[PDB]
């Protein structure tokens, strides 16, 4: 998939693409309900994790799969988006549970339709 991390429109882009199209994104993309619950986790976010796609999905991303994430630094950022019903940020932070410490940049922004959030990650 032609689609470039950060980009302005990334919501339009990536509205309601499937989990097989979203596996083609040279990032990893993960897909949130409102509660951090797992939506969607794309391969290029299980290679930078460790995490398999399918097994985490219906996971809550900040008890379950990330702890490390459960922070004011990244969980509060999204639940402040959620509740305003707005989220766009961009931040890089460090993923190290059960996992050799990894430093990434993050992307989170709120989807186009519905109550759902991005959140994109690359290596930096
Ligand atoms: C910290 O615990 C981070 C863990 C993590 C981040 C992103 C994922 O997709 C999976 C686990």
């Amino acid at each position: 998939e032609h689609v470039a991390f950060g980009s302005e429109d990334i919501e339009n882009t990536l509205a309601k693409m499937d989990d097989g199209q979203l596996d083609g994104l040279a990032f990893g993309a993960i897909q949130l309900d409102g509660d951090g619950n797992i939506l969607q986790y794309n391969a290029a976010e299980g290679d930078i994790t460790g995490r398999d796609p399918k097994q985490v999905i219906g996971k809550n991303f900040f008890k379950d799969v990330a702890p490390c994430t459960d922070s004011p630094e990244f969980y509060g950022k999204f639940k402040e988006g959620v509740a305003s019903g707005n989220l766009n940020t961009m931040f890089e932070y460090t993923f190290d549970y059960q996992m050799t410490p990894t430093k990434v940049k993050v992307h989170m922004k709120k989807a186009l339709s519905g109550d759902s959030y991005w959140v994109f990650v690359k290596r930096v």
